C-alpha cells in the first residue's frame, strides 16, 4: 500500500508546540537509560521517530508530559526489540522477565535487577505521579495485560484471526497508551462516562484500527492479519491488503458515527458540565490520538 | 438444552451454605426485605451457587451464595416502573465503586453495608495485585448502571447492547470469583494468553445469549428481529445458534490447552493452576445452563 494512502477522517491530526524542547529532554532520558537503548543503533533508532510520533498522537501535553510520552514510546520500542532475538523464542525466560516488570507496576519488586526494570520503574513512578490510587489500579492491570502477553508471543515464535487478533491487542499496549489520556491530561473520567457503551466502544474502535493498518503498512517486510486473510480466503495479495484496510476504514466510519452520538449520550445521563467536559475531553483525546498516529505512520 | 460435551455437577455443601445464606439475609433485612419472600425463593439463589461453583467448600459456597443473592437484590432497586434518574443511579454506584476501592467515608445504604461485608470476605487471603483487577471488575460493573437507567427511556443498537450486557451481567467478577473460592491466582502469562482470554470471553457471553432467548425492548432477540426484518422465531434461532457456536469454540479451545501450556513450558504448579482455571469456567457454564433451563 502507496504512503500517500491515509483513513478517511473527518478532522485532522494536531502536532505539540512543544516537540523540540520534549525532542532534548528525551535525548536526556535516552542517556540516563543508555543500555536499553543501546540495543539497537542510533540509526535504527532515529528511524522509529519517536518524539514525532509522541508529538502527533499526545498534542496538547505540556512539554514535561511530551516527554513522558516520548520516553514511554521508546521504552515500547526498546522493549519488543529485545525480543526480536533467540530470547524472544524462549517462552519461559520471557515469562520470568515479565512476571518482574508486572511485580514493579503493583510495587512487589524486591529489587531492579535489569535495564528494562530500571527503565520501567522510572517510568512507572512519572506515570502515577498525581493520580489516584483508584486509577492506578486499573493502570497497573493494563502494564500487567501488556507484559503477561509476551510468553504467548514468544511461543507464537499461521495463527486464526481471532487468536491473533486477541494476542495483538495485549502486545499493541493500547489500552495504556488510552490511559495515558487522562494522565497527561491531568484529569480522571468519570466511570459512568468511562464505562458507558459509546465510550468503551469507541475505546475499543480507536484501540483496534492502528494493529490493522499497521499489518497493512508492514506486509511487505514481515503473524499478520493480511497473511491471515490471503490464505483463508484464497485470494490475492492486493486483496488480502484491501479487505484488511476496508475494515479499518469501516471502523474508523463507526467510531466518528460514535463520536456525533457523543452529545446525546451524555445529555441521557444528564452529566454536569465538568462532567460533561471530562468525557469530550477523553472522546477528543482518543480521536486526535488516532489521526496522528494515522499521519505518523504514513511518513514513518 | 445448549449442548456440551461435559455435565454439570452439584456441591456437596448446598445445605449447610444455604443455611449460612440464610443467616446472611436476616443480617441484611432491610437489602432482603427490598423483594417478597416468594420471588427470592423462586429464583433459588443457593441452587445456582451450587451448580456454578461445585467444587467449593462449605463456607466458600456460602460467600457465592451470598454474593448471587446480593446481585439480584441490589439490580432490585433500579427495576422501577418508569426507571431511576440516570444521575441518581450514578451517585449511588460511585459511592458502591468507592467501597472496592476503599475510598468510602462511610457505609450507610443496605446495599452498601451489603457489599463491605462481601468485599471485607472476597479480598481475604488474595494478593493486593488481584485485589486490584477485581476491584477494577466491581467499578465495571457499577458505573454501567447508569447507562442501563438512561436506555430505559428510549431496541437498541446491537452492539451498544452487548457492550452494556457484559458490564451488567458481572461475569467478570464471576469468573475473578473461580480464583477467590479456589484459594488460587492463576499465572499471569496463563491469564493472558490469547486462549485463555477467548475462553473467558466464550464463557462470559455464553448465559447473556442464552437468558436473552429464555426471557422472551433492551434483548437481543428483539434487536435481531428489526435489524434483519425476519421472524421471532429466525431471531430466536440467530441468537441461540450464535450461543451454541460459542459453546462449541470454548470445547475446541479447551481441547487446545495441553499444547498452548507445553508451548510456555509451563511448570507442574502453573499447569495445576492453568487446568483449575479452565475447568472452573467450564463447571460454571455447565452449572448455569442447567440452572437456567431448570
Amino acid at each position: 500500500m502507496s504512503d500517500d494512502t491515509s483513513l478517511e477522517l473527518p478532522f485532522t491530526h494536531r502536532r505539540n508546540p512543544h516537540q523540540t524542547e520534549a525532542a532534548d529532554r528525551h535525548l536526556e532520558w535516552l542517556q540516563r537509560h543508555r543500555e536499553l537503548a543501546a540495543v539497537v543503533s542510533g540509526s535504527t533508532y532515529t528511524g522509529w521517530d519517536i518524539t514525532e510520533l509522541a508529538s502527533l498522537v499526545y498534542p496538547e501535553s505540556s512539554a514535561e508530559d511530551l516527554a513522558l510520552a516520548a520516553d514511554l514510546m521508546g521504552f515500547y520500542f526498546l522493549f519488543d526489540d529485545q525480543f526480536d532475538s533467540p530470547l524472544g523464542r524462549r517462552p519461559e525466560q520471557v515469562a520470568l522477565i515479565c512476571e518482574r516488570l508486572s511485580a514493579i507496576a503493583h510495587g512487589t519488586l524486591t529489587a531492579v535487577t535489569s535495564p528494562s526494570e530500571r527503565a520501567f520503574a522510572d517510568l512507572w513512578r512519572r506515570i502515577t505521579l498525581g493520580m489516584t490510587d483508584r486509577w492506578r489500579a486499573r493502570a497497573a492491570c493494563n502494564w500487567e495485560y501488556y507484559f503477561a502477553c509476551h510468553p504467548a508471543e514468544a511461543a507464537g515464535r499461521p495463527p486464526d484471526r481471532e487468536g491473533y487478533l486477541t494476542l495483538r491487542r495485549g502486545t499493541a499496549a493500547m489500552e495504556s497508551i488510552f490511559d495515558m489520556i487522562e494522565r497527561l491530561g491531568h484529569f480522571e473520567v468519570p466511570q459512568h462516562v468511562m464505562h458507558h457503551p459509546l465510550f468503551r466502544q469507541l475505546r475499543q474502535l480507536a484501540a483496534d484500527i492502528p494493529s490493522f493498518t499497521n499489518d497493512v503498512r508492514s506486509f511487505a517486510q514481515e503473524a499478520n492479519l493480511v497473511m491471515i486473510v490471503r490464505r483463508d480466503r484464497c485470494c490475492s495479495t492486493a486483496e488480502a491488503c484491501a479487505v484488511v484496510w476496508d475494515e479499518a476504514q469501516r471502523m474508523a466510519d463507526r467510531f466518528c458515527d460514535l463520536r456525533d452520538q457523543l452529545p446525546d449520550a451524555c445529555r441521557s445521563m444528564s452529566l454536569d458540565p465538568a462532567q460533561r467536559l471530562a468525557a469530550e475531553r477523553y472522546a477528543d483525546g482518543m480521536a486526535l490520538w488516532l489521526a496522528g498516529y494515522l499521519h505518523w505512520e504514513s511518513h514513518t
